[PDB]
Order: structure tokens, then sequence, then C-alpha cells
């Protein structure tokens, strides 16, 4: 007796085949997801916490952000094909809603050549079939998912979610709920 349906998660009705294991959808343009990654950091404990073999997977969304929003989910599918996601989370987080130095394609792509990623391997990537591919699919896993905000973390395309059941007045008891929920549902 410690997790709850309808509580700290819920069911979908409509449940998703072949989605992975452990699907979080964030924009870098979303306050909430701000906090998520930059002052709770969910992501990092979940990953702590997360059985062996399971993995988390994270997609960026579009409708935030109008055509910089687009542009950010390439470039997230730029850092998923390189394999870069840990270098440019924070400067693109903070690019976006802290300087707000990020507000074009070029000031995408500068964070990523100050995070190491040679800007003629970034454009590569760029125009390349399968960050082509990675768009599509971060898009499609939101339909499938019906998804209509973020932050959203969903397990075995089943459950979802549910911080608004969770206690908030501790920033670090939230995160360990959070996570420990997460946790539990990879093991339903």
């Amino acid at each position: 007796a410690q997790y709850e349906d309808g509580k700290q998660y819920t069911t979908l009705e409509k449940p998703v085949a072949g989605a992975p294991q452990v699907l979080a959808f964030f924009s870098f343009f979303c306050p909430h997801c701000y906090q998520f990654a930059e002052v709770l950091h969910i992501s990092d404990n979940v990953k702590k916490k997360l059985p062996e073999g399971v993995k988390m997977t994270a997609y960026h969304v579009n409708f935030m952000g109008g055509d910089l929003g687009k542009d950010l989910t390439q470039a997230w599918a730029v850092a998923m094909a390189l394999g870069v996601e840990d270098k440019v989370t924070v400067p693109l987080f903070e690019g976006v809603q802290k300087t707000q130095t990020i507000r074009s394609a070029s000031d995408i792509r500068d964070v990523f050549i100050n995070a190491g990623i040679k800007g003629e391997e970034y454009d590569a990537a760029w125009n390349s079939f399968v960050v082509k591919s990675l768009v599509a699919q971060q898009e499609k896993a939101a339909a499938d998912v019906q998804l209509r905000g973020v932050p959203a973390m969903f397990v075995n395309g089943k459950y979802q979610l549910n911080p608004q059941g969770m206690d908030t007045s501790n920033m670090d008891v939230f995160v360990q709920q959070y996570a420990d929920t997460v946790k539990y549902l990879s093991e339903k």
C-alpha cells in the first residue's frame, strides 16, 4: 500500500503498444519543465531508481514556442542522434528561459558548438534522414499518448505520472515520490 491508481499515477484508457519503457515529454520553453530539469532534477532521480535494463527516453514537443519550438524539437533530435543530450540540456533550458539568449536556429547551434559538437557535425546531423525520422518519432509518440501538455511521463505505454496527486510541500519528498512511482510502475 503506497502507490495508487488515480493518486500518484493514472492508467491510459487507450494504451500504446511498442512504447519506450519510460517516456518523458518536455519543452525547453516550459517553466514546469525547467523546474523539473534544473531544480528538481526529476530525470536524474528517476534514472537512479530504475530497475536494471529499463531505460529512460525523453522527447521534445512542439506546441510551445512557435517556430523556435520546432527548431528545438529538431535540435533535440540532433542531441539524441549524437548522444549529447546531457551536454546541451542545461545550456538550452537556460538559453531559453533564464538569459533568453536563444531566439533563432543560429543560437541553438551555438549552444552545441560551445558544448563541443563541431559546427559541421551538427549541420550534417541537422539535415540527416535519421534526424528527420526522430522528429517524426517524437511527434508520433505525443499523438499516440494524446499529449495535451508537458511535462508528462508514461511507463510501458500504459500509465501516466500524476504529480498532482503528490506531496509538494517538500521538493526532496516530491522528487522521491515521483521517482519511486516510476520505479514501481516500470515493474508492473
